[PDB]
């Protein structure tokens, strides 16, 4: 009955997600954070099957909630005269990836390649469900330090899945695919292996490998930290200027630089701990 079923706690950052709060679930103690998100700064709508009509990123949520802790699940969401408030899970502790990287640096290849990974799955199961995300970066992934689980989140920027082209693109810039930029066209998952590639040069060099248009067009790669070459390898390759050239989920999981990842657990020990 009601909004009552949730103790409110302190902000977590602002911006275009919307305002997300922690919170404390009081049927049961349990961590939350929620999310308020304006009825007016939502451009995407959509629906749930039972025919109602919502935001895009509660479709997409709903979409992708399973055991699977590889995705933040949502957990409820209401519908407030000027705002769609959602009910999320948090963990604790927690810190997102781009907070983590600003205070430790460049990552070592074993982390970066147990992080890399656990994206990849997260990535692999939102499409098996039938979700782009659209906007994985590293303020959009969040680290579970006691678990060494990642987490991927807002999905306020996704779209259903399809195999016919996207046109329309309202996600992170410097993570957008040269396609994007020179046609205004792109594919689901080749747009979305661009983005891995961008940002597992983020975690492996401490920063994105492009800032302006041009140097994505351009697709040069300049390693600007010691990293190996199968790592350089594979970043190369998904950065790939032409779609088609990019490899597959399953090509860069059976990639050597994947091989022998660490589990969550393993990884929290050696380096969160
Ligand atoms: N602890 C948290 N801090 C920020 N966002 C969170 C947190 N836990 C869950 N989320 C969800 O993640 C998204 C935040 O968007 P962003 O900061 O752009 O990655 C929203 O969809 C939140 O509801």
């Amino acid at each position: 009955p009601l909004e009552s079923q949730y103790q409110v706690g302190p902000l977590l950052g602002s911006g275009g997600f919307g305002s997300v709060y922690s919170g404390i679930r009081v049927s049961d103690n349990l961590p939350v954070a929620i999310k308020h998100v304006e009825k007016d700064r939502i451009s995407d709508w959509g629906e749930l099957p039972n025919g109602t009509r919502v935001p895009m990123e509660v479709v997409l949520l709903k979409k992708v909630s399973s055991g699977f802790s590889g995705v933040i699940r949502l957990l409820d969401w209401f519908e407030r005269p000027d705002s769609f408030v959602l009910i999320l899970e948090r963990p604790e502790p927690v810190q997102d990836l781009f907070d983590f990287i600003t205070e430790r640096g460049a990552l070592q290849e074993e982390l970066a390649r147990s992080f890399f990974w656990q994206v990849l799955e997260a990535v692999r199961h939102c499409h098996n469900c039938g979700v782009l995300h659209r906007d994985i970066k590293d303020e959009n992934i969040l680290i579970d330090l006691n678990r060494g689980e990642l987490k991927l989140i807002d999905f306020g920027s996704g779209a259903l899945l399809k195999d016919t082209v996207y046109t329309d693109f309202d996600g992170t810039r410097v993570y957008s695919p040269p396609e994007w930029i020179r046609y205004h066209r792109y594919h689901g998952r080749s747009a979305a292996v661009w983005s891995l590639g961008i940002l597992l040069y983020d975690m492996v060099c401490g920063d994105i490998p492009f800032e302006h248009d041009e140097e994505i067009i351009r697709g040069q790669v300049f390693f600007r930290q010691r990293v190996s070459s199968e790592c350089q390898h594979l970043i190369r390759w998904c950065l790939a200027l032409r779609p088609s050239d990019r490899p597959t989920f399953e090509e860069i999981q059976n990639h050597p630089w994947m091989q022998d990842v660490l589990l969550p657990q393993e990884t929290a020990e050696i380096h969160l701990h």
